Formats: C-alpha cells, sequence, structure tokens
C-alpha cells in the first residue's frame, strides 16, 4: 500500500532532480562552454603520403555576441570559439578498419593535430584492429554479440580512441587540422558518424572542468545525490 | 527487494503500454501534421560517380484545402506541403546491402540530402553491413532467428538508418532529393519498401514543449497507474 | 458425468454456431462478393526486359446476371466482375526463387500491376531469398523443420509477399497484368500454386471491409462470439 | 483442466477411429462406384519439348453389365466407365526427383489433364524437391527417419502431389492424357507404383450433401460415443 507512494515519489523527485541539476548546469555553467564538433563537419582531403586529414578553420566571436552552435548537419561549417578565451580540446574518435589486401590483422594509427598560425600540437598512435579477408563471423558471435551483424561489428570490431584534456587551442589561430593515418599499410578507414572533437573552456577550477569532462558520470553522481538528499529529508 | 521489484516490473510493463499510448496519440496524429512518404514513390537515377539518387519534386497546397496524403501506390506522386508552415525530415531508411566484389562485410553508406533553389541540406555517412560470397548461415542461426532465411537476413543483416529530427525543408523550395552512395566499393543496395521520409510539422516549441510537458504528464501518470495498481495486485 | 454433456453441448453448438455464421455470410455478404484469381489463370508471357508478366482480359457482367465464379481448373479464363461497381484488389503471391549461377543469395523482386484503357495502377519491391549452389540442408534443419524436404523449403526458402488494399481496379478498365522481374540478377522463379489476387467487392463500410479481409481471424472471432453467447445464456 | 483434456484426448483418439470408420466406408464404397486406375496402367511416352506423358483410351460400359475393375497387373489396359454418368477425377501421384545436372534441389513440376474430342482440363504446377550429387545422408537421419535408407528417401525426398476434386471426365470423351513436365530443367522422375488416377462418380449432390450429412453425424456419434465413454473411464 506504500510502493505506489513510492513511485509517486520517484516520480516526484527524479523529475524536480534532473530539473535542479539543469538548474546547476545553468547556473555553474554558461550552458553553451562545450561544443561537440563531429568529424565530418571538417573539410575532408585525402592522400598517399598522409592519411584522412580534417581541417575546418575557425571565426573568432566577438565577446556579449551570442555563441553559435556546432549543428550535426555534416555540412561543413567554421568552429565557434570566443577569440580572447583558452580552449581545451578532447578527441572522440571511433573507426572500422579494412583492407582488400589480405596484407596484415592489426595496424598502428597515426593521429597528429596541426594548427596554424602548420605547427603540430600534438601526436599519438594507437594500435586499431582491422577488418581482412580471414575472418569469419562465428555464429556463436551471432547469437551472443546481439543477432544484427552491424551490432556485432560494434561490439567487436569498433575501436573507440578517446583523448582528453591533451589538446589546448587558442582561438587567436585558425584552421585546426587533425590526421589520421594508417603507418603500416593502406587502409580502408570508415570514421563512425558520431565521432567528434569537444571544445571545451577550460577553466582554471579543477572541479567543475572534471564534471565537464565526465557528462555522464556526473548525470550519475548529481542526481544520485539529489534523489538521496530529498528522500532522506522527507522521511 | 521492493524497489527492484518495483523497478523491474516497471521495465517489464513499459513497453506495451507505451506503445499502445503512442498508437492512441498517432490517431490522434494528425494526416495533415504528419505524412510519411514511402522513399519507392520519389524517381529514381542510378549512377556510378553518385549513388542511386531518389528525388522528387513538390506541390505546394494554399491554405483552407484539406491536405492530401501520399498513398502507398508506389506510382512516382509529387509530395504535398504547406504554403510556408515549416516542415521538417525524418529519413527512416532500411536497406540490405550485397555485391560479388567479395569486399569484406562492410562500408559506408554516403547520404546527401539535397534541395531545390541544387543546395546541401544534410549530409551523413552509416557503417553498413553487406553481403559477400563467403557468407552462410549455421544450422544455428535458423534455429534461434526465425525457420524463415528472409527473416533471419531480416534480424540479422538488416541496415535500419534512422536520421530523425535532423533535416528542416522550407515549403518555398522544390525538388528535394536525396543521395545513397557506398564509399568503398560498388555495391548492389536493396531498399526495404517500407522505407519512407516522415514530414512532420516543426511548429512553435512553445506549444510542443508544453505539448511535451503534457505527453510525459500522460504517459508518466498512465504506466505509474497501470503498473502500480497491477503490481500491488501481484504482490 | 458432465464431460459427455459438454461434448454434446460442444457438437450441438458449434455446429449451429458456424451454421448461424454462414447465415450472417449469407445476410451481410452477397455470398459472392470476394473472388480468388489464381496467377496460374492469366496468360503467362516470359521475357528478360521484364520478368514474368500475368495479364487476363476481363468481362464486365451485366447487372442481374448470375456471377460466374473463376475456377482453380489452371486453364486460362477471363476475370468476372461487374461493369459498375468498384473491386479492390489483395495480391497474394509465395514463390521460390532459385540461380544456376553461384553469384548472389538475396534479391530484390519488383512488382508492377498495369491496367489497360498501359496505365500503372501500382508498384512495389520486396527483398525475397533466393536459393544458390551454396545451400546446403542442414541434418538438424530436417529434424525441426519437418523431416519432408519440400517442407523445409516451404518453411525456410518460400517468400511470401501479401498486398492488401493497395490495388484498385475499375471492371470499365480491361486486360489488368502484373508483372514480377527481380532486378539484381536473372532468376528462375517458382511460383507457388495457391497464389492469387483476391478480387473484393470494395464495401463503403469499414468494419465489413475488414471482416473480408480478415476471413480466417473472423473464422476464429465469429465463432468464439457464437459459442460464447450460447453456452452462457443456456448456462 | 477438463476442455484442455477433453480436446487432447480428443485430438489422439479421432486419428484411429476415423481410419477404421474409413475403411468400413470404403468396404461399403463400391467398386463401380469408385475405381482406382494405377498410373502405370496408361501407355508413357516419354519425349523432351513435353515431360512424360501417360495416355489411355476408354471404352464405355453399356447399362446392365457390372462395372469391371481396372486390375494391379500394370500391363496397359483401358480404362472403364459409364455410358453418360460422369466421373470426377483424383489424380494422386507421387515421385522421387533426379539428375546430374546438379540443377538445386528444387524445381517446378508441370500436369496437364487433357482430354480426346487435343483439348485441356486441367492444369496446375507444384514446387517438387529434386536429388542431385551434392546431397548425402547425415548419421543423423538414419537414426531418426528408420535405418533403411528407401524410407528415408521416402520420408524426406518423396513429393506427394494430391490433386482431389478439380478434374471432371464426360464419359462420351475418350482418350484421356495426362503430361508431367519438369520447368525448369531435364530431370528423372521416378513414378511411385502406387501412383494411380481415381475415378469417383459425381453423383446427384443433393445426394451427397445428404451423404456428407449422413458421414459427418455417423462419424460425429461414434466418435464421440467412444471418446466420451473412454475419457469418463480413464477419468
Amino acid at each position: 500500500y506504500i510502493v505506489v507512494a513510492f513511485l509517486i515519489q520517484l516520480l516526484i523527485i527524479l523529475p524536480l532532480s534532473i530539473l535542479i541539476y539543469h538548474d546547476f548546469y545553468l547556473r555553474l555553467l554558461p550552458a553553451d562552454s562545450s561544443n561537440v564538433v563531429p568529424l565530418n563537419t571538417f573539410n575532408i582531403l585525402n592522400g598517399v603520403q598522409f592519411g584522412t586529414k580534417f581541417f575546418q578553420s575557425i571565426k573568432s566571436i566577438p565577446v556579449g555576441t551570442d555563441l553559435p552552435q556546432t549543428i550535426d548537419n555534416g555540412l561543413s561549417q567554421l568552429i565557434p570559439m570566443r577569440d580572447n578565451m583558452e580552449y581545451k580540446l578532447d578527441l572522440n574518435l571511433q573507426l572500422y578498419c579494412q583492407s582488400k589486401t589480405d596484407h596484415l590483422n592489426l595496424d598502428n594509427l597515426l593521429i597528429d593535430v596541426y594548427r596554424g598560425p602548420d605547427e603540430k600540437i600534438f601526436h599519438t598512435s594507437r594500435p586499431i584492429v582491422c577488418l581482412a579477408l580471414t575472418d569469419s563471423m562465428s555464429p556463436q558471435e551471432i547469437e551472443q554479440l546481439g543477432p544484427s551483424r552491424l551490432d556485432v561489428y560494434d561490439e567487436e570490431w569498433l575501436n573507440t580512441i578517446r583523448i582528453e584534456d591533451k589538446i589546448s587551442l587558442e582561438s587567436s589561430y585558425e584552421t585546426i587540422s587533425v590526421f589520421l593515418k594508417t603507418e603500416i599499410a593502406q587502409r580502408n578507414l570508415i570514421i563512425h558518424p558520431e565521432s567528434g572533437i569537444k571544445f571545451r573552456m577550460n577553466f582554471e577550477q579543477g572541479l567543475r572542468n572534471l564534471m565537464l569532462r565526465k557528462r555522464f558520470l556526473s548525470y550519475i553522481i548529481g542526481i544520485s545525490i539529489f534523489h538521496c538528499i530529498i528522500c532522506v529529508l522527507f522521511f
């Protein structure tokens, strides 16, 4: 006779909690600091000496002017960012790899992040796994990793590459560019559509910056704290 | 145990009830305020340097006339839209991919949604899986994924591509076009007949937000009432 | 000592249930509205640019004259239908597919339904599954899908294609024709013998039209209602 | 539980009792009012542009003479029919199919039942399964489907084709003929020796309907009595 009121309290607190959580987002954050810029909004330009390179110039936004938003229209569109403001990137690309030549099965993706005053900022490598002719999808793999083979490839052959806090960019610059060159052999890189670059504002305070980093973890912990305090106060 | 059981039963009961309420709202959902143009009612024009393209002209209905409905005759017919009030597209295409090139079972489908005054509005790519010669169904797959091999190819090889709430098309512009190219190799695309492009009405969010605040409240209230009653009875 | 009388009541009501159900068929329906016309009663004519096409002229039946019946003699015979009466088709074809060339395994059947005053009235596609030399019948498939391999192919490789309410035909026309062209590659189409086209009379009332649609579902629900009301009244 | 058990036991008991009563009625079923002409008692004439054809002339017995019976001597002998009272054929042929062309295990058997004044009466096609080189029996099949491989080929590869209550043959017409062609490829048909063509008497339905109303009543009464007695005793 009480679990109904328990659910009523859930549907009162949880919605109120997310509302107060967005209130904290509104006050603590400007609510438009971060800006997820998908790779497909850059200007792709392939090559052989260098792999796929994504580049896109930068427009400098005078202070006071409302900040535009990088719409995921997949259309090329300049990155917005305050001229007099430090910005800290978060490269988040996930991709598939594939090759007609049954040359190699595991390879090393090289990532270079230049900027332009031409001047390299960040370079790393990540051992990516690559499809090949002699790869077959076992029946048990289809049973366990979801019946849809696209979901199986997502679970098994997709290779996420997260780069956090390692890149910093000034709006006084322009024409950021990210290279992706597989090094051992030519490969077909299938960049997952939801791969982007989170342009953060890099507050001089560690805790709020970490909260901006771990958005989903904050979605967990802040909602949990709100629910617990509200329910304990009411009880 | 109480909260665990209440969450489990809520997760079990929400699907059917929410789908029934969705059907109820769809019955309320107007055919004038929502249209589903089947993709096969466009004009197809195959090619090589550009993928299969679907393009259809547009007729504008002056206000006062009851808005017609795009029938499933599979015959090329014009797309009906209002004079100037704004529509927001929902591409929901799903397709098999197949080839004899024996390129491996992975590829990138480039989607380009143009519009007429020869101008691009939306672009995205989705990793799709493609049939190949070195692919057979295990006896195990047929035993779990339905005995009808069409159903197995459906649960397993179908590329559901849902692009929702991302495209907006002025009624003033005409000749909307959609492109489906494959990036890595020349494939054969088999467009499932129920694939199409919804035309939701992009009406004032102030009403839509309140409608969302009316939708959410109604869904929560109904699901909570039914779930709480049935759970208390079952306890 | 009562289950015997229970079965007596069954063998009294259920035969009386079906008799009164046929009474409702006699009064509500003309008892000769629908007319299942098998494809093999058309005039098959193969081709390469177009697949198998089934065509058959139409004789216009003056009002008052008794309506003929399309006998399943498999012999070519003109379709009967009242000159001054709207008719709504139901394409119900199921088939097998096969190909000596071990090339593709899943294909796309194109269905076109013309009429003649030459003028297209319907077009659709359906992803059909096709046999190929690289297909073997596993022992477990024989154990589970029935020992008879013809029944296994029926359960597994047969692909039904139902088209309901999507076609409308006037008797003032003549020479209906249905095309079936597999598009990707030449295929051997084995049309199942019991495939036809239900020419319905398309009442202006939704409920009776739906009853005519779902003949078997009506066989279930109407008999259930008769049995329940009779048994409850007697009890 | 009562109704469930009564339905289950009825479904179990109907087979044997109904077959025994069918044999009882067959003993009553006259050899003058029912004849079974084995298909091997026709005259076979093989070919290519037309499949294997079975044709037999007809002798008419003036009334008064006791109707002879088509013996199973396997020797070509004429088909006996009455002067003018109408017979209604029941083709029940069942056959294996087999070839070295290694066309895949599926084909279409065209059946044409002609009659003489060179005139067609019935035509149908039935998907049949055909042996091929790439076909072997698993050890599992032999363990379940009888140890005799002839029995396995029977339960699994036999194409039972029953065409009942579809052909009517005037006694005045003579030289009845049956054609068995394979549509896709040249196969070897192995006609099971017990295949034939029944000759039921197409007598007045007014008697047949009442006979059906006498058959149904007797079957229902006997099955109900035995089932009810044995079930009440077993409860």
